[PDB]
C-alpha cells in the first residue's frame, strides 16, 4: 500500500515513462515563467506543491534558488533524492503554504503554485499565503485546470495517490475573484492546450481546458 505508491513515485524522473507528460508540460510552464518574471537567474523562488521536483530542479538549473513545498511525503523524497544525484541545491521542505506563509512572508522574489489548488480543500487559503509569500514587486503563478481541463498528475498517480497527499477544478473566475481580495494585481493569463492527435502541448489564449495565470504584487 505504501511500498505500491513508493513504486510509483520512484519512477518520477525517467523521461520515457509513466510520468512522461508531466515532463513535456513541463518546459511550456518554466517559459513561461522565465518570460512573464524577466529571468529566474538570482531569484529567490518558491514552488508550492513541488511533488517530485519537476518544475523546482528546472528552475534550480536557470540560477534560481528553490524552496519547494510539497504535503506529500513521498514525492518529497523523490524530489531530495534526485536534487542529490544530480547535484542541483534545492530546499525541499514538507509543510503548507500557510506554514510556510506564517515563518516567511515576503521573502520571496517569485512564488509559482503549478499544481494542488484543484486538490486542496481550501484553494483561496493557498491563493493567500502565495501573496503574503512574495516580496513588493514580486510574481506569483497560478495553473490549475477548468471544467474540461485535465489533471495531468492526477492521470499518472491516480486519485487515490492523490487524496494520500492532501488533508477537481477551478474556475477562472474563481482564481480571479480570490486573487482580486489580495494585493497581487492579474497581468496575464493562458490557455495550456493538448492536441489529443500528435499528443503535443502548447500555450494560446483560451482557458476551457487548462490555464496559467499570472499575477504581479
Amino acid at each position: 500500500e505504501i511500498a505500491k505508491f513508493e513504486a510509483v513515485a520512484s519512477r518520477w524522473w525517467d523521461l520515457e515513462g509513466e510520468f512522461k507528460p508531466l515532463h513535456r508540460i513541463n518546459p511550456l510552464r518554466l517559459g513561461y515563467i522565465a518570460e512573464r518574471a524577466g529571468g529566474l537567474f538570482g531569484k529567490k523562488v518558491l514552488d508550492v506543491g513541488c511533488g517530485g521536483g519537476i518544475l523546482a530542479e528546472s528552475m534550480a538549473r536557470e540560477g534560481a534558488t528553490v524552496t519547494g513545498l510539497d504535503m506529500g511525503f513521498e514525492p518529497l523524497q523523490v524530489a531530495k533524492l534526485h536534487a542529490l544525484e544530480s547535484g542541483i541545491q534545492v530546499d525541499y521542505v514538507q509543510e503548507t503554504v500557510e506554514e510556510h506563509a506564517a515563518k516567511h512572508a515576503g521573502q520571496y522574489d517569485v512564488v509559482t503554485c503549478m499544481e494542488m489548488l484543484e486538490h486542496v480543500p481550501d484553494p483561496q487559503s493557498v491563493v493567500r499565503a502565495c501573496a503574503q509569500l512574495v516580496k513588493p514587486g514580486g510574481d506569483v503563478f497560478f495553473s490549475t485546470l477548468n471544467r474540461n481541463g485535465k489533471s495531468w498528475l492526477m492521470a499518472v498517480v491516480g486519485a487515490e495517490y492523490i487524496l494520500r497527499m492532501v488533508p477537481k477544478f477551478i474556475k477562472p473566475a474563481e482564481l480571479l475573484g480570490w486573487v482580486d481580495q489580495t494585493s497581487l494585481k492579474e497581468r496575464h493569463i493562458t490557455g495550456l492546450h493538448y492536441n489529443p492527435i500528435t499528443n503535443t502541448f502548447k500555450l494560446g489564449p483560451g482557458v476551457d481546458v487548462n490555464y496559467m495565470l499570472h499575477t504581479q504584487n
